[PDB]
């Protein structure tokens, strides 16, 4: 099928969607959208809500920080195998295994990107921010192309939420950033590290919740007081589709359930339905 | 108020959980225990369910071993704050950090206790077995009353899974190990340290998933393929309460949300209903 045939048989998917929406979430802020990912071409929309919708990121802006590490080291600008120190940022909570370390500590930049990905770690993600820097990061987005992503503030900077600067994402965004990494997944080490650490993700509670534990996911997901998000993609029979779900203003244990709901409409449609 | 009340109070509680378990999954092999924890008194029975059945311990057996490396740091058999190098065991996967880690690395057994724990880290686990000594941290159990618990093999040892040596555990073992570790969180910096521990726990997708973050539980799950568990302390305005919630020979995503279910069952019990 065209892009516009899989276009006109995805408005069923959206109706799937906004249904199971409506009854779990009435009054949420949920965006989503569904595309079908072949290497070299244009993404293929097949579903969408509300998916040009700023949200907070939470956690998801991650992505983006672990594209930029992979690539200074493509360019040579840095060695993913050089340490930083444990005590180059603040302890923060919020979740991750360094929070937990005491010792005298040092990461690679390697080991830094898998814990800040699979564990959504908020020390790895801030010990990179430091020797990264954001305003390095933000041009990055727009290098790429995706900058309605936006690092505005560190992991746990309650003060700078208050003050009005928050990170922030869209459904879009995200899902170009993901073709950009699905892109570059066969091209050399770096691109395929990025696609297996993104497929080592340890937190299953959205998306992938009924998929069973064989189903690998690369995805990322997020949660802050009342946002709950997983976005990535999915290697099916039928070929790769990415999936990205955005969920504000939901009770947190709500968020998580639609969420499960929708992984399970969602791979069930591009893997028996969509031509 | 005594506790026979409570007892018999209880069996109302035994009833509603015992209706969500039929209706949720009937086939399943569910275990619970319900206890009242108070300082320097046997716990009190509320409510329970195949209490003394043996199940597969999946990761819960990792309490224990925890519990006899601050026994050896309090007795000073060993300094907690000694290390242990990460090349002292082969790498294995199934959730963790230290799967994560390429280069060379020393933990404390303070960092791999909590690593174990709040993670769930395998390998954190399997460092500790091999310093400490499987038939040692077993002897431990018999010494505590609580030898229902078994270490028989390894985390992630797939050929001693099929050989027949599996780890064990019981409702009611696992509940006296807690009563032992909730006497000595008050006793010293050991004792502290390991209800402290136990109340960082980041895996939330069991009992505690209607809770909503702000209330600690202090606790550790268990996932192996068709088993989901989740067993901890909980303070409440009423007292401390010990929630044990054992399920084997269930769908994983079913057993999540079985748990779920109850958790919150429990919760609300103990804390409107039980005298
Ligand atoms: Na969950």
């Amino acid at each position: 099928s065209n892009a516009m045939e899989k276009l006109i048989v995805g408005k069923s998917l959206e109706h799937q969607l906004d249904t199971v929406i409506k009854e779990l979430a009435p009054a949420g802020n949920i965006s989503y959208a569904v595309l079908q990912f072949d290497d070299e071409e244009e993404p293929t929309l097949i579903a969408a809500r509300g998916e040009n919708t700023v949200h907070s990121s939470a956690s998801l802006i991650k992505v983006l920080i672990m594209e930029y590490v992979f690539h200074l080291a493509r360019t040579e600008q840095l060695d993913i195998n050089d340490t930083v120190p444990l005590s180059r940022t603040p302890r923060v909570e919020g979740g991750g295994a360094l929070q937990e370390l005491v010792g005298k500590h040092s990461f690679t930049y390697l080991e830094l990107c898998r814990l800040m990905m699979v564990l959504s770690d908020n020390i790895a993600t801030n010990l990179l921010i430091t020797v990264l820097g954001m305003e390095n990061i933000n041009a990055r987005a727009e290098k790429l192309g995706v900058d309605e992503m936006e690092l505005n503030r560190m992991m746990m900077d309650f003060n700078a939420l208050a003050e009005g600067r928050d990170n922030h994402i869209t459904a879009m965004s995200l899902a170009r950033l993901y073709k950009h990494i699905f892109e570059c997944r066969d091209r050399d080490v770096y691109g395929r590290e990025m696609w297996n650490i993104l497929g080592r993700q340890q937190f299953r509670d959205i998306l992938p919740f009924y998929w069973g534990e064989g189903i690998r996911f690369h995805h990322k997901t997020g949660s802050l007081d009342r946002v709950e998000h997983d976005g990535g993609v999915i290697e099916t029979f039928r070929g790769h589709f990415c999936f990205i779900l955005l969920m504000s203003d939901i009770d947190n244990d709500r968020g998580k359930e639609l969420g499960a709901q929708v992984g399970r409409i969602m791979k069930e449609f591009v893997e028996e339905a969509l031509p």
